[PDB]
C-alpha cells in the first residue's frame, strides 16, 4: 500500500541483468519471465552477437599488447576502448540469458558461490589453486528448476 | 558522529572484486595499466569460456535439427556457461581497476537511447535525433578522479 508520503525512487540501482530486461522491453521484445526454451533463430542470432562482441575484444586486446611489444608504456586513457567492449560483451551476454528468461543473477550467484568457496583452498606449490575441504559444484540445474517455480 | 549514524545489495562486479581479493590477484580501486602477462591470461580465459558458451549453443542447435523440443531443464550447460562467460568479463574489468557497473550504465544509456529511434522497412533498428555515443573515456576519466573508497 504506497500513499502520499512514499518515496517512489528505489535507493538501489537496477542489476545489468534488469537493465537487459527493460532494453528488450524497449525493442518491443518483451521476454519471458521464466526459463523458456528458445526457437534455433534465437539461438543463432545471440552466438552470432557474442561472437562479433569477443571478435571486438580480442582486437582491444591484440592492440594494447602490440603497442607494448613495441616499447611504449600505457595510460588509464589507453583501456577506454577494451573496457567498451568488455562492457558491449557484458550487454549481449546478459542478452542472451534475458532472451532466454533465464534470470541471470540467480544464476551468477550460484557460479559465484561455487568460485569464491574453491578460492579458500590451499595451493599447491606450483600456484594451482586447490579445492578445500567441503566443496561442493556450481548446480545450475538446481537454480534452473527453482526458477520455473519461485 | 555519533551511535545513531549506523548498504545497498552486492552487484555482479563487486562479487568479482571479492573474489579477487579471496584469490589474492591484482585489483585496483582505479583504472591501472596491466602488465602484458595480465592482459594475454585474461583473453586466454575469455576464449575458454566463450568456446564452452559455442559448443552448448551447437549441441542445442543440433537437436533442434533433429526435431526434438528443448526443456527448460536443456539449458541448464548453456546458462551455466554465459555465467562463466560474465564471470571472467567482469573478471578482466576488475583486474583493469575498471569500475564494470560505470562503464556498462554508459553503454545501457546509448544502447536505451538508440532503441527509442524508428526501424527500417527491413527491420534494422535507427537512431533518434539527439543520440549520443557511448562515452567510455569519458567514464574512465571521472573513475580517475572520482573520491577515494
Ligand atoms: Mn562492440
Ligand atoms: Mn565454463
Ligand atoms: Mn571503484
Amino acid at each position: 500500500g504506497i500513499d502520499p508520503f512514499t518515496m517512489s525512487d528505489l535507493p538501489c540501482p537496477p542489476t545489468n541483468a534488469e537493465r537487459l530486461h527493460e532494453f528488450h522491453r524497449a525493442i518491443g521484445a518483451a521476454t519471458p519471465e521464466r526459463p523458456t526454451p528458445p526457437p534455433p533463430e534465437l539461438l543463432r542470432l545471440r552466438q552470432t552477437l557474442l561472437d562479433e562482441e569477443s571478435a571486438e575484444v580480442r582486437a582491444e586486446i591484440d592492440h594494447l599488447l602490440a603497442r607494448q611489444a613495441a616499447g611504449e608504456a600505457l595510460s588509464a586513457g589507453d583501456l577506454a576502448p577494451l573496457a567498451h567492449e568488455l562492457a558491449d560483451l557484458l550487454y549481449v551476454t546478459y542478452g542472451a540469458l534475458d532472451q532466454l528468461g533465464i534470470d541471470a543473477d540467480a544464476v551468477f550467484a550460484e557460479v559465484h558461490r561455487a568460485n569464491l568457496s574453491k578460492a579458500s583452498g590451499p595451493r599447491r606449490a606450483d600456484g594451482k589453486q586447490l579445492k578445500p575441504e567441503g566443496w561442493r559444484p556450481a548446480d545450475v540445474r538446481g537454480v534452473i528448476e527453482r526458477l520455473q517455480h519461485a
